[PDB]
């Protein structure tokens, strides 16, 4: 049971290199099943889900190898089943369905029981495929999709915005006969990245990033080299580590345009920011941050995924700031942990009222949420004394060796194994 021991306070400054987005890497990895020729997916982070996906792919008969890049050769897919033994701890598994039936005419994916830690419906995916002409077979714990020949482009109106189903429908539509129009498509920068990857392979797709995605099917996709986009939330997490520590940081391998709202929010906090084609610079000038008002909402507005981070910023800022969750419920569970560190806050309705204090005090903390947990480490860096962040495996799930990045920024951090 790994833990993080942090010695504070320490100013976080210097350089950090941003890892690729797991969330853009996953769907691209699955989409590669469409590729007739070898493919090189660069900038893929070293995370658990990537491994599971690697195993899943190999199981299909795909040739797979990795380092910074992941090499894929899907020329010989022979097996069409994603056994219960894989879709286990990985929702993303579902992404194998579409490419399979779209390219091979048949695909089968395992589905966790009606109520076993993942009763999460995948109805949208299924119905989207059916809409594209796939024959669907459901028996409960398994889902089969098949088609005689090619899938057929369709005008598909989404009743619920879904990053997951948008990927499934868009991916499968590239090999279908005709044009597919996806109304109410998810807008995520990850969707854009996946669409771009598809286009690099020879697909015809437009509207990515808007409410409307249009795909014109082609007979086949080739191979090539594609670089996965920068991790927007990781970038944001680092920018915040600098903004709460009076530091100066430059984020390398970054993508400014996927962070507009977070940047303007940082500026409101008093931060000095500059951006280039592939980098972002933040400078606090030794200054404490100014309390800010935050309203999370659908991309391209302020991302709920940066919430815990900004909550921490407000907590050590000059003045009072309120964070409102306009879409999600129960997103403040971690706050008590911060209060144990000396923070002043009130949780009311879909909001957290932040009364900034001068300095935090170290303590033994723990959060299950990826973002909130990472935030506890950030706090540990600026708090006075020793802070022990427990159960950090949650962080390792979406953060590529974060202790090493922090360290290179000046943090006094230690990965403590066993106990
Ligand atoms: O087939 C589907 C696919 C998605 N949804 C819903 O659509 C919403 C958003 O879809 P996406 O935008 O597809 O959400 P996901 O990325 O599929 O789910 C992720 O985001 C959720 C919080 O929004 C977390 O609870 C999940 O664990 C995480 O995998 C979610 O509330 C889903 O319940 C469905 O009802 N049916």
């Amino acid at each position: 049971m790994d833990k993080f021991r942090v010695q504070g306070p320490t100013r976080l400054q210097g350089e950090v290199t941003i890892s690729g987005a797991k969330n853009a890497a996953l769907p691209i990895l699955f989409a590669a099943l469409l590729a007739e020729e070898p493919v090189e997916i660069q900038n893929v982070p070293k995370l658990k889900d990537i491994d599971t996906t690697m195993k899943l792919l190999t199981q299909l008969g795909t040739k797979v190898e990795r380092x910074g890049s992941v090499w894929i050769d899907a020329s010989n897919v022979n097996n069409f089943s994603a056994p219960y033994d894989l879709v286990k701890t990985m929702r993303a598994s579902i992404w194998a369905l579409g490419p399979l039936v779209a390219r091979f005419g048949q695909g089968q994916v395992s589905l966790p029981g009606g109520d076993a830690i993942g009763a999460r419906p995948v109805d949208l995916h299924i119905f989207g495929l059916e809409k594209l002409g796939a024959e669907i077979k459901l028996e409960e714990g398994y889902v089969k999709a098949s088609v005689n020949g090619r899938l057929k482009g369709a005008h598909i109106v989404m009743d619920k915005v879904s990053v997951g189903a948008t990927v499934t429908i868009m991916s499968a539509a590239t090999l279908a006969e005709g044009t597919t129009i996806i109304e109410n498509a998810a807008r995520e920068p990850e969707i854009v990245d996946t669409a771009n990857f598809l286009v690099a392979l020879g697909a015809k797709i437009s509207g990515q990033g808007t409410d409307r995605i249009t795909i014109e099917g082609v007979e086949r996709l080739g191979g090539g080299v594609y670089r996965v986009l920068p991790d927007r939330i990781e970038t944001g997490t680092f920018l915040v580590a600098a903004a709460i520590s009076g530091g100066k940081i430059v984020c390398r391998n970054a993508q400014p345009d996927t962070l507009d709202a977070v940047l303007a929010k940082l500026r409101e906090a008093g931060a000095d920011i500059e951006t280039g084609e592939d980098w972002i610079s933040l400078d606090m000038h030794g200054k404490r941050p100014k309390a800010v008002t935050v309203r999370t909402a659908p991309h391209p507005a302020f991302p709920t995924d940066m919430q815990a981070q900004f909550t921490l910023l407000n907590l050590v800022a000059e003045g009072t700031g309120v964070i409102t969750e306009t879409i999600f419920e129960n997103r403040f569970m971690h706050v008590p942990e911060l209060i144990r560190m000396g923070a002043h806050a009130e949780i009311e309705s879909n909001t957290v009222i932040c009364h900034g204090v001068e300095k935090l005090s170290g303590a033994q903390v723990m959060a299950t949420d990826l973002r909130a947990s990472a935030s506890l480490v950030l706090a540990g860096c600026i708090a006075e004394g020793t802070t022990v962040v427990d159960r950090i495996y949650h962080i390792d799930r979406g953060y590529e060796r974060i202790e090493d990045k922090l360290r290179a920024l000046g943090a006094n951090i230690e990965r403590v194994k066993g106990e």
